[PDB]
């Protein structure tokens, strides 16, 4: 078995490699990078997403969120105060300014001892989950707007012809913007690029050991746990890699820099925070070996998780018994 301590992998693919997208996926797993639940790519050299970053200030962040945290340093969640509407320009600006600027730190590990230590007495500012893409079209290796769709996966796998689309989301942050404990919506693949500015730095379980975070997670969170029994899918828990240590669950950390894209494998966890602020683009895709993580994914159907539109072909499809009751926690 390749990669049997589920090691995170960094990958160097060539410019011949880096044309067809699906062949390099299988390619990373036939080495056991998928056991880790996360993967970094850096692109040839030759590559690029687009010309120049100069032209991106009037995109606006119609709903930037304020991440609000409660509990302890190490066992927190954060809820998301919706702000008024600014641009791209605007929140650099912003980000940059005395309240929310990065502080001086030696090395990315003294800026995280500073992130765990302090995070909770802060409420930074998010502009996540923007529908778009900052891939110029030109760009054909590796354009995350380009993909193809898991519609299309599905029905090449199942022959079932379904509605719902795929598209690409951008994410500006900033010092101690934080994503919290997660697997993507029906445990599919993610793949995020990081198209400018500061780092992100990433926790993550391997999917085979995902049920042991899962069982942490109720105990250190037991209200949320009694209300829902996927509450992760919440999005709002947060367990520091001191506390995943103390309590011996299996994880891996990594820090993304500009210029390169992160894949995650399905049903593997993950969390992290940026450095300062940037830019990144993220979407969910799908191959063969996903279909059967996304027949057994959790799910929420409390109210509270709400997701876009094309989740809804997916648990039809895949989890006809779980149906009735998730469509009842969309409505
Ligand atoms: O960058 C972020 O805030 C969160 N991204 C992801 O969870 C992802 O790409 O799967
Ligand atoms: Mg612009
Ligand atoms: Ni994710
Ligand atoms: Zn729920």
């Amino acid at each position: 078995a390749q990669n049997p301590n589920c090691n995170i992998m960094i990958f160097h693919p060539t410019k011949e490699e880096f044309n067809d997208f699906d062949k390099y996926i299988a390619y990373m797993e036939s080495q056991g990078a998928h056991r880790a639940g996360l993967a970094k790519i850096i692109p040839p050299k030759e590559w690029k997403a687009r010309e120049t970053y100069d032209n991106i200030s009037e995109i606006l962040i119609a709903t930037p969120l304020q991440q609000v945290a409660s509990g302890r340093a190490g066992v927190f969640t954060q809820y998301h105060k919706k702000k008024k509407a600014m641009t791209v320009g605007e929140y650099r600006h912003l980000a940059n300014s005395k309240k929310y600027q990065t502080p001086p730190h030696q090395n990315f590990e003294d800026l995280e001892r500073k992130y765990w230590k302090n995070r909770i007495y802060n409420s930074p500012i998010y502009g996540a989950d923007i529908s778009g893409s900052l891939f110029d079209e030109n760009t054909k290796q590796w354009n995350l707007g380009h993909l193809g769709t898991i519609q299309d996966l599905l029905e090449k796998e199942c022959g079932v012809v379904i509605e719902g689309v795929n598209t690409p989301y951008l994410y500006f942050g900033m010092w101690k913007t934080t994503f919290a404990w997660h697997t993507e919506d029906m445990d599919l693949y993610s793949i995020n690029y990081l198209h400018l500015g500061e780092p992100k730095t990433w926790y993550v379980v391997p999917p085979e050991h995902g049920q042991r975070l899962e069982r942490l997670a109720r105990e250190l969170f037991p209200g949320s746990s009694r209300g829902c029994g996927a509450f992760l899918r919440h999005k709002v828990a947060l367990i520091s890699p001191t506390v995943l240590k103390e309590n011996g669950i299996p994880f891996n950390r990594i820090t993304q820099e500009a210029g390169e894209f992160m894949v995650t494998f399905p049903y593997g966890y993950h969390a992290g925070f940026n450095h300062g602020f940037n830019c990144a683009e993220a979407i969910n895709f799908a191959t063969p070996r996903w279909i059967d993580y996304g027949k057994m994914a959790s799910q929420c159907s409390c109210g509270e998780a709400r997701v876009t539109f094309s989740m809804d072909a997916f648990v039809r499809i895949l989890q006809p018994e779980r149906y009735d009751l998730w469509k009842r926690g969309q409505d």
